[PDB]
């Protein structure tokens, strides 16, 4: 039987920052995860103060933003909260764990300092997830593994999905779930978030391709979808926002029953 | 038919990145590729002025570079010319097309601006290479694909890498060979590059392993070695290069005849 995203955040085995996420998403009824694929710093900010009552999470691409500072991950922080959402950057670490480590924690922008969540591509074996964790754990983050991918040609089917959910099994205290398109594994303390949402058919011209949120969410048993293009190519960015946020919204109460 | 770097230079299918590179590969005598896993700039152009006549390629991982700005990658680009090595930014590019395009010409980083080769895993599909070609063609950039990972675990083997090998032959206008542990393809035009070198046996606490010079270059049938911590981790890190140098151009005279 299927327990609510409420429920879910007091399972004995749940990471906090899944309880954390999973307690915003019911009190705000919301498992829309804002894709802030922006350029410039103000326009994240912008985004994130306008749409963040309608997410329960924001996930940053901070190395296409021209002008990152410190200082605006400080203030993205205040914003996330004050409008009480997670910050998710989807760096897709997938190098050694030696190298991973010093790529989370370090260089300019210091991800495990600000993001609440980060991603890995599971390709390099369990040391990336290793090497993650050594710096993660002590700052009280998690992880989501790359257990299947939108794009055409994906490489993340059969035995590799397979490997990334005994992965997470085998690394619970740190990853908390994964990125896929569908469920992938049966224990109710991971999540499961989806990009390549959108309301209509279709794709882009560099192999993305779209699902709905009835789809994703009712049919497919994901937690969460993440939308970018969807909502920030809209002329009204809120009013797209609360579309994708229903439609995620009820599709998960429709499977809930 | 085995060629030397040299003539590899000339063949008609050659990149012309990868023919700049086993030009000076051939008139250096060296096929050795530094790690500069070094979070300093001023420890990272030290290395690149001192190790710059023993090496082919410098590879870097920006992302970790504490005081990063485009003026070190100048300065890095000024000692690349002098000392005849190419730059290669080892950052895995592995998201779908539209994101790693942004990635590749634009944030903090502006990577199409100065490395002459970047990688890419293969694990979204073709529409990682068709991003990053729109951003590295006009620019004369190369790109490595990773058909094989040096770490314990990995999931780069059999139909993965075979697929990978494939792409790297259908994007031949962009793609100029593989970070792999072996030969993986039997195309001359292609470089292959091997991490996971070190002159001793062994590995690190994050599943890192190595395998020596003498069996990548001689017996595995690779092209160039990339050394980090082999290197990086000596006392004199000139003299250590020298030996990686020679331990792979010999290995490389050897199996030429
Ligand atoms: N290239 C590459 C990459 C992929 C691979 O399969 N194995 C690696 O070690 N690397 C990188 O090569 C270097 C290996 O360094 P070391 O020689 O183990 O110190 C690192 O910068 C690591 O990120
Ligand atoms: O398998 C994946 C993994 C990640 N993304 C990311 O999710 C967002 C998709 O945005 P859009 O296609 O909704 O604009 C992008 O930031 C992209 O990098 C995918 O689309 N598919």
């Amino acid at each position: 039987m299927e327990l609510s995203f409420g429920a879910r955040a007091e399972l004995p085995r749940i990471h906090p920052v899944a309880s954390k996420l999973l307690r915003l998403m019911q009190k705000k009824e919301t498992n829309l995860c804002l894709s802030a694929d922006v350029s410039l710093a103000r326009e994240l900010l912008q985004l994130a103060d306008a749409l963040g009552p309608s997410i329960c999470m924001l996930k940053t691409h901070v190395d296409i933003l021209n002008d990152f500072t410190l200082d605006v991950m400080k203030e993205l922080i205040t914003l996330a909260k004050c409008h009480e959402f997670l910050i998710f950057e989807d760096r897709k670490f997938a190098d050694i764990g030696n190298t991973v480590k010093k790529q989370y924690e370090g260089g300019i922008f210091k991800i495990a300092s600000w993001a609440d969540l980060v991603n890995a591509h599971v390709v390099p074996g369990s040391g990336v997830v290793k090497g993650l964790q050594e710096v993660g754990l002590p700052l009280h983050r998690g992880c989501l593994l790359i257990a299947e991918m939108s794009s055409t040609g994906s490489l993340a089917t059969g035995d590799y999905t397979r490997a990334a959910v005994r992965m997470a099994e085998e690394h619970s205290e740190f990853v908390v779930g994964f990125i896929s398109g569908s469920r992938v594994s049966m224990k109710p303390e991971f999540l499961h978030l989806t990009p390549g949402v959108q309301l209509e058919a279709g794709g882009d011209n560099l192999g993305q391709q779209y699902n709905s949120p009835q789809e994703v969410i009712g049919k497919r048993g994901s937690d969460i979808i993440i939308v970018g293009r969807g909502i920030i190519s809209a002329a009204d960015r809120l009013e797209a926002a609360e579309m994708y946020r229903k439609a995620a919204w009820e599709a998960y109460l429709s499977r809930l029953g």
